[PDB]
C-alpha cells in the first residue's frame, strides 16, 4: 500500500512499532537485499519516536557515505543544509542531525532527528524548520535518493566520492583521535575514502575508519 | 515510521512491492501476532487497491475460531463508513455496497495459527458488477488512510473479541443483507429466505415449503 517505485531497496519494508535495533534485526533475520527494517522507536540503539531509524539490507557485486549522501540529498529537498561529518555523521550548523552505522551481508543503518527530542548540541529537522515534518514523506524522500545512489554505485563505485566531497566540511581544523591523537587541517578524501589531513608541520596523514574518531576544534 | 498505536495488529507490519499471495507469505512464515502483510499487488489484485493478510491466535475456544471472517468483514464496514460509504455484508464474507462487490475476506490456518486476508477495491480498476471506493466516491482515495482506518478497526474488534467472542456476531447481523431471496449453489441446492445468522454464525434459510436449513458455508442473490 505504500506504492514504493525503487528497484532495490524498499522493495520489501518491515515496520515495527519498536523493536531493540533495526540493524541488529537486519543483521541477524534472513532478509533479501533491498529490504529496509524501519521503527518508531528503538529501545537498544533510546532512540525516541518522532524519529526517522532505518537499517538496509545491501549484498553488492564507501557504502557509509551512500548513508551520508542520500540523507543529504533528502534534507536539502526539505531545504535544510545538511553537511558531512568525516565520515558517517550529517551536521546542520555543527549540530548532529543524523547519523550512519554500517556493519558487515551488509547492514547500512541511518538515525535521522526529524520531530523527536534530541541531546543537547544535536538538532532535529522540525527544530530546524520550526515546525513538525511529516516522518513518511521524509522516509519516502530518502528511499528513493538511496536507491539511486546504490544502483549507481554498483555501476560506478567512484561517483559517489564527489558527492561527499561536495558535500563534507573541509577546509577546518579537526582532531583524529585513536590509539594516539593529532590535529590538522580536513583538506579532502581520496580516491578511497580516506580523510587527507594536513598537519601543521606540513605532514599529510592519511585517516581510514573504523576505530578512530573525529573532532571538530 | 508509520507511528501505528494498536495494541496487537499492527505491531509490525511486512511490505511488499508485489508478492505472489499475502496470505501464503503469512501462512508459510513465523510471524508474531498482530503482523500485518501488505503489498502493492498480487501475482496470484492490482495496483490500487488494499490487499493484506493479518496474523492472528487467538485463544478463544474452538467454536469462535470460523468467527474471524466477520472481524474482518465488519472491519472492512466500519472503514467504508469513515469514508461516507454504506457497505453491506454478503454472508460470510464479502462486503456490497448497492450489491457491488467492494471487498473480500479469506480466512486460512497452519498450525494454530489463523490468517486473516483482506482485499478491498481502493483506487484499482475492478471487473464490471464490482465496484471500489474511487468510484463510489469520485476521486482516488489515499490508500495508506484507508490501512490505518482499517487496521484501527480490525485492532479495536479482535482486542473485543478475544473477551467477547458472540459480540461481533451481532455487528455482522446489524450490517448484513437479510430478508431476501437467495440460492445455495452446489449439491443439494435449495433456494429460499436469508432470515438471520445464528450463534455459530450459520445462515439461517427459511425455504418456501417452511423447511429451515442452516449453512456453515456459493450463494446467490435471487
Amino acid at each position: 500500500m505504500l506504492g514504493l517505485k525503487t528497484s532495490i531497496i524498499g522493495r520489501r519494508v518491515i515496520y515495527f512499532q519498536e523493536i531493540t535495533s533495526t540493524n541488529e534485526f537486519a543483521k541477524t533475520s534472513y532478509l533479501e537485499e533491498g529490504t529496509v527494517i524501519v521503527a518508531d522507536k528503538q529501545t537498544m540503539g533510546e532512540s525516541p519516536e518522532g524519529g526517522l531509524w532505518l537499517s538496509i539490507v545491501l549484498s553488492p557485486k564507501k557504502i557509509v557515505f551512500l548513508g551520508a549522501v542520500g540523507v543529504v540529498e533528502t534534507l536539502k529537498e526539505f531545504s535544510i543544509d545538511g553537511r558531512i561529518k568525516w565520515p558517517n555523521d550529517v551536521l546542520v550548523n555543527y549540530k548532529k542531525i543524523a547519523g550512519v552505522l554500517v556493519e558487515g551481508k551488509i547492514v547500512l543503518g541511518i538515525g535521522l532527528n526529524v520531530n523527536n527530542k534530541v541531546p543537547n548540541g544535536a538538532t532535529s529537522m522540525k527544530l530546524e524548520l520550526g515546525s513538525e515534518v511529516p516522518l513518511l514523506s521524509v522516509f519516502r524522500s530518502l528511499i528513493t535518493n538511496l536507491d539511486r545512489l546504490y544502483l549507481n554505485f554498483l555501476k560506478n563505485p567512484m561517483d559517489i566520492l564527489n558527492l561527499v566531497r561536495d558535500n563534507m566540511i573541509l577546509g577546518v581544523r579537526v582532531k583524529i583521535l585513536g590509539d594516539g591523537s593529532f590535529e590538522g587541517i580536513a583538506e579532502d578524501i581520496d580516491d578511497f575514502g580516506r580523510l587527507i589531513i594536513r598537519l601543521d608541520s606540513g605532514e599529510v596523514k592519511k585517516v581510514i575508519y573504523g576505530d578512530v574518531s573525529l573532532r571538530f576544534l
